[PDB]
């Protein structure tokens, strides 16, 4: 069987708990899943390569002294911008991000006409043609690849929700919590931290 | 639509992408919730401009034991609210009058209690159009357009009240105080710098 | 004029605030209510009998030590544990609890075939084929008595939600809070607690 | 998919390794495993109740006397001893077990004669008192018992093996393994050399 975990994909079946009234939700959760996938991975990798929590990473790059993020990346012996130049600038990064992500979102969602000329209908979260340089979808199964991605989508969104509530409970960070739970499983869990009071009680 | 350009839409204008419109009672609830929110956000706006007390702390000034503090709080007042010598707006006094007046108005708004007026005023209609609009602004103005204006103000003010309650929970400083801090230096005074400070808990 | 209150029962009428959802919700609210009945009664009785909150009561039986719960039951002729060996140890109780409850839930919902084969159908709101040994309510106005328990379900669920929320607010316990209210409501209240700050502000 | 594990069940399909042509060993696997499941189960139960290993539990009893078990059981309302003597329990054990064997294999007459053929490993006519044999389909339930039978025979083999390597006891080996699985296993005990090297 395909998708036998719990419930069924939006493409086929009905939610056990929700009515699934609106068909905008399907692609919404695809996009949300993909973003979460990149977010969870980011939180996984940053705290490994740098040791900082993902939720306090924002404090390193601020409109004054954004140079803290420079050279934080593993390997990458050259910093983001040279030391002493002070060019890692929150506003410069923010403007570059605003223009790039805003243009990408406008192209995806039809706020602006697509720059390309080859199909790419607005609102489809599986474009394929331009977004498969390797040609893995035509070689593989399209439907089961889409199901795998969905499983990853929902798994990563649930992992992100876990990351934020772990951040709120323990105030430490995802990987450090994972390592504490691995080291002493009985003595590092949610009920253990509840016995400590979650840091406020 | 042409008239409603906001992200969402008005009930009857169409259907919302998220949580589409169900029962009409939901639309009545939205309008009334808006109306009370407009009143609430305006009160939280004007009171601490007049005297500086955040709305989430203004409750405790009046207490069953002592309620003198609420008297003479309104700026510009010619005299005390009740005798200067012995202010008599006691919390119980306030309650006993207000529960009766508000309960009456509510039951008479919804018609669970027989209407006093019986002027053709039909309960369960957000726009009574009777004595409530003596100016009859709706009669001169265009009623569809004006309904859209009312709902836009409803949603804006309900969102503003949500902002007021969450700002109270994060910064516990006060709405206009948060405004003045942000206008003072928005770059270094906003939600994310308060997050860096930790919202007062972390 | 049965159920002449704010709302209506799932069988007749429609939900005033929330969309009625599905039949799955209609069967599920009752089960949540039965569990909330048991939970609220357990919190009430454990606190009257022991004096320590239901929430903190989870720290009494830890993997390292479960002997604290040995002599907590009021009016017990002897402690359940021998007091001297600490035989519970949280592991026997955990394992037998998970097997018994998991089996019971599996048989309730037909995850596994029912063993009685007494004609009972899985997923029924009120099976009653062997869940009414006394028969006092089976014979005579069954529909009304379902309304009775329905009203108790919604109450116990609301009471549990209030229990968890004011546990969060005050961190003292439900009936400690109830005694504080009853002794002098006017100076010991939710709004008084908010003005002083529940545990914060 | 009934029994997707490696191999096949004796009733159908030739084994993947050891060919055979005798139904006697097909009978014998299931009885050897049943005896194992009782042995391995008692391994935990005893070792957890008394806190001693099963192989020293054997020599806990002496020919001269067997009083160590008195009040050794967990939660015993009264100790089994008030004659805590080995031979007293031995003659009764060997007689009861011997009779059971004779009755199950056909050396002596069956006491019930309820149609239980000694050749049959599944005389459910008098056995399965709950009646799960007829409550559910018998074939799958044969497989379930067999799987457990093989599981517990391998667990007994491994139990006795660990007994010989570490002598610390199966569940004590379990606790040591789950405590630090990286540096507590067969290969780190072989790095110590099982005590003999
Ligand atoms: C040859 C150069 C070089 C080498 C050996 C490494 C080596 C490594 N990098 Mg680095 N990186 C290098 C260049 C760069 N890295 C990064 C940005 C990153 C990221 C984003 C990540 C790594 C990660 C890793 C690890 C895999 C490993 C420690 C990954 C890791 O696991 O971090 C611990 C990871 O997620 N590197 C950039 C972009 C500025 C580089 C540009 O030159
Ligand atoms: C001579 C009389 C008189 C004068 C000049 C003012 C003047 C003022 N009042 Mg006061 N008030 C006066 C009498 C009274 N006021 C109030 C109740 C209020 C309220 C409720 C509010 C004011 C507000 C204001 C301010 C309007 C600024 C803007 O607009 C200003 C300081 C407003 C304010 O705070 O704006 C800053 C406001 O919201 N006054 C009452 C009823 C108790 C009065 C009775 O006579
Ligand atoms: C629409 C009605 C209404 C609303 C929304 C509020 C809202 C509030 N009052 Mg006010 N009040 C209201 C009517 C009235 N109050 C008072 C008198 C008081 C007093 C005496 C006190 C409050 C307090 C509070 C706060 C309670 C916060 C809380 O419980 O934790 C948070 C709850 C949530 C987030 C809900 C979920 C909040 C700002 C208390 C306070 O904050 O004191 C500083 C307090 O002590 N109010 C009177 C009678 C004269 C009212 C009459 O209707
Ligand atoms: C008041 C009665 C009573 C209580 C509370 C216990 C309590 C216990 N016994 Mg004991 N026993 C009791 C009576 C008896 N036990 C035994 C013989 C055993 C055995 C053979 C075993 C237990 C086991 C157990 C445990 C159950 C598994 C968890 C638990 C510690 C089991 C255990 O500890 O396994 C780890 C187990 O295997 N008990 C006999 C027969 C002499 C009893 C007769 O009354
Ligand atoms: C209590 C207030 C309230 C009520 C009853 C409604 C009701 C309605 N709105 Mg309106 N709306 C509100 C507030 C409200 N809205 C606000 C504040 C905004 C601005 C963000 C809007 C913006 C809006 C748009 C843009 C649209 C609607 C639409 C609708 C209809 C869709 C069905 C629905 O969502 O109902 C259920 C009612 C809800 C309020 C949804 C629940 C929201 C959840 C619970 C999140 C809220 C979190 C909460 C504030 C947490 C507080 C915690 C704090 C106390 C600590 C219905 C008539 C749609 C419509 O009519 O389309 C034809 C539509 O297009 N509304
Ligand atoms: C005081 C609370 C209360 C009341 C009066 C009833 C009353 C009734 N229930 Mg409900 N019920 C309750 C609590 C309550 N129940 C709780 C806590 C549980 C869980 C243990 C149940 C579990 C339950 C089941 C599983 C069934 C009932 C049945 C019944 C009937 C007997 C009667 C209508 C039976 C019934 O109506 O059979 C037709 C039935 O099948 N109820
Ligand atoms: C039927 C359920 C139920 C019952 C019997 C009680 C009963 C009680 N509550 Mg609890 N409570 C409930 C639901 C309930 N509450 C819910 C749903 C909430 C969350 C909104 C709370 C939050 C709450 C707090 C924070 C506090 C109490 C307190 C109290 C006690 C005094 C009443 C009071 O001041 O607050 C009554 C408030 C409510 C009933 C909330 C009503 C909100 C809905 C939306 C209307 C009393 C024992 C207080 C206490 O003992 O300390 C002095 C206290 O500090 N309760
Ligand atoms: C995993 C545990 C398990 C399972 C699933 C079964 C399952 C079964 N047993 Mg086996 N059995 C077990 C443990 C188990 N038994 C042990 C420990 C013993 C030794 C006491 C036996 C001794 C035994 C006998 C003597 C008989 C069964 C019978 C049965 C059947 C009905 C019950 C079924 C094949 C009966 C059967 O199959 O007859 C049709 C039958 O006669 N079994
Ligand atoms: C039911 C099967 C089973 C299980 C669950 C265990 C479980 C265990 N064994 Mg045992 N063991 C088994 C079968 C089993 N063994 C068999 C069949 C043998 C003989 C080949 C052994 C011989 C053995 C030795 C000699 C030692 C263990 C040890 C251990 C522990 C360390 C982790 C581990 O498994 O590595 C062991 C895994 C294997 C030996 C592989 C199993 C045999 C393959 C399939 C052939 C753990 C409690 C060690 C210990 O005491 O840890 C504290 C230890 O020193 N085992
Ligand atoms: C990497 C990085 C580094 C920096 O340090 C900081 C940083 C923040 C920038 C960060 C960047 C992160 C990013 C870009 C993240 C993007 C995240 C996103 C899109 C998250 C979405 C999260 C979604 C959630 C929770 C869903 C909850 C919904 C649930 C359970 C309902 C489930 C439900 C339904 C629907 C149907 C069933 O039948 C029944 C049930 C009830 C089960």
């Amino acid at each position: 069987d395909i998708y036998p975990e719990f419930g069924t994909y939006p493409g086929g079946g009905e939610s056990p708990i929700i009515p699934f009234g609106s068909e905008k939700n399907a692609e919404r959760e695809v996009i949300h899943g993909r973003w979460a996938m990149l977010g969870v991975t980011g939180a996984w990798a940053a705290e490994n390569g740098t040791g900082i929590p993902w939720f306090t990473a924002g404090t390193l790059c601020t409109p004054d002294d954004c140079t803290a993020v420079a050279d934080k990346f593993p390997g990458a012996v050259a910093p983001l911008a040279p030391e002493g130049s002070g060019y890692p600038s929150f506003w410069n990064v923010l403007i570059i991000e605003i223009v790039l992500v805003g243009a990408a979102e406008a192209y995806r969602t039809g706020i602006s006409d697509s720059p390309f000329d080859d199909g790419l209908t607005v609102g489809d979260v599986n474009p394929g043609g331009r977004f498969d340089p390797l040609g893995l979808a035509e070689s593989g199964d399209l439907e089961e690849l889409k199901i795998k991605e969905l499983k990853h989508c929902r798994l990563s969104m649930f992992a992100w929700l876990g990351c934020i509530f772990q951040a709120l409970a323990t105030q430490e960070g995802p990987i450090a919590n994972w390592q504490s739970h691995v080291a002493d499983p009985v003595h590092s869990n949610v009920l253990t931290n509840a016995a400590k009071g979650f840091g406020f009680y």
